[PDB]
């Protein structure tokens, strides 16, 4: 009988039996025809018909390529349509994806492709130097979204591959399905997935609401868990439409946003300041962002200001995430379909569906609330475990299922977690 902390909101039913893949797309009939991703850069619209059908064919593509369940792909992408592919693609087989950072060294793409046993290298033209002779040497296949070098097959292999030749494929719940790193391989699986993206969006009053009208900014980087799983993942589920933004520059960002009328604005401190200090910001409408959510580090007084000041009509809430965690811990209230109260320098309240504990880390033992203690939580969200690492994993998630985030904070009153110590 610790003291254990739970959702404002009550417990929905989370189908986290069914494939990731299947559970996104569960709802497409109603919006088969919409908008899904939007390329900012060529304004190219794919609908949700078009995104899963492409998604499908990268799949028969990837297993032409040999990719069997449970191997891994590796993307090494900036935002982009090709990034959704590959993943989700990915995801039809039963096969793993990892992502990285293209703009890491050599050195550090090819770590993450060896300790991943990757298969395959999704990338552009300019890159492949970083692995080229990596892949060479292991067998490891190169795919360019942009074009083939001597020595890579260009992403058509896979785009245009009939999507009937998927195999019949058993996948299970507890199958890995993303292995973004943190440098540990944080394996997520179909089940968590699926569980983080419901108690985020579903539900009849859900922790953040959105909906197929919604046009959804993807700048903040696909290849963090971030926006995987709270921009695309979560968009794909109520069949928002997904702006992506291959790379920010201040001037576009508030071009797309008056254009395409950007409803959910997913930020982060560099991005304010570029607004803080940018001078046309003035000059554009930005009154359809209704909703903003920070994606990193809290943004602190005066950028919350510069948010209130330059965008009307938004709302502003902080939520908590880890990587390990799924990653969403806790979301802003505020952005429920029917809000709650908050209060300015919190990060939000548990998800639902899920158990909070903050532990005294000298005794172990359960906190009241208004005292602080290290950051606990429990519930099918979380990952499986750091991959080929199962010491790490042990001392990352005891035998009840708790994972310990190695963060401080307290619960107040109102159910609302404050953090004091990020820094382990
Ligand atoms: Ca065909
Ligand atoms: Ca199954």
């Amino acid at each position: 009988v610790d003291i254990i902390f739970r959702s404002k909101l009550p417990d929905i039913y989370i189908p986290n039996h069914l494939p990731l893949h299947s559970y996104c797309f569960e709802n497409i009939s109603e919006f088969s025809s919409r908008p899904c991703l939007i390329n900012g850069a060529n304004k190219q619209i794919y609908t949700y018909a078009d995104v899963e059908l492409n998604s499908r064919k990268v799949a028969a593509g990837l297993h032409k390529q040999g990719i069997q369940p449970k191997d891994t792909i590796m993307i090494l992408l900036p935002n982009s349509p090709e990034f959704v592919f590959a993943f989700i693609g990915a995801s039809y087989l039963g096969a793993i994806s990892t992502m990285a950072n293209p703009l890491f060294t050599p050195a550090e793409v090819v770590k993450q492709a060896k300790a991943s046993s990757a298969k395959i290298i999704v990338t552009q033209a300019c890159h492949v130097n970083k692995v080229k002779d990596y892949a060479f040497e292991n067998d490891v296949k190169i795919i360019c979204i942009d074009s083939a070098p001597e020595g890579c097959l260009h992403f058509s292999v896979l785009t245009q591959a009939n999507e009937h030749d998927i195999p019949e494929v058993e996948i299970q719940p507890d199958d890995v399905v993303a292995l973004p790193y943190s440098p540990k391989g944080v394996m997520l699986t179909h089940k968590g997935l699926v569980t983080s993206v419901a108690q985020q969006v579903d539900g009849e009053n859900p922790n953040l609401y959105i909906h197929s009208e919604d046009v959804m900014l993807c700048v903040l980087p696909l290849f963090h868990i971030y926006s995987l799983n709270s921009v695309l993942l979560c968009g794909l589920r109520v069949g928002a439409a997904i702006l992506i933004m291959q790379k920010f520059d201040i001037v576009s960002f508030l071009e797309l946003i008056q254009s395409y009328k950007v409803t959910i604005g997913p930020f982060v401190p560099p991005i304010v300041l570029a607004i803080a200090k940018s001078p046309m910001v003035d000059d554009y409408d930005l009154s359809s962002v209704r909703t903003v959510m920070s994606g990193a580090a809290p943004l602190g007084k005066e950028l919350e200001d510069t948010v209130r000041a330059k965008f009307p009509n938004a709302k502003l809430g902080q939520g908590y995430g880890m990587t390990e965690a799924g990653p969403v811990l806790a979301m802003c209230l505020a952005f429920a379909k029917e809000p709650f109260e908050i209060k300015s320098g919190a990060c939000g309240t548990v998800v639902r569906n899920a158990e909070m504990k903050i532990v005294d880390p000298k005794t172990g033992n359960s906190l009241p609330r208004n005292q602080s203690g290290e950051i606990c939580i429990r519930g099918d969200q979380i990952m499986k475990g750091y991959l080929n690492d199962p010491e790490a994993t042990a001392r990352t998630i005891d035998k009840e299922g708790w994972l310990y985030t190695g963060d401080i904070g307290y619960i107040d009153d109102d159910d609302e977690l404050f953090i004091v110590d990020r820094l382990k």
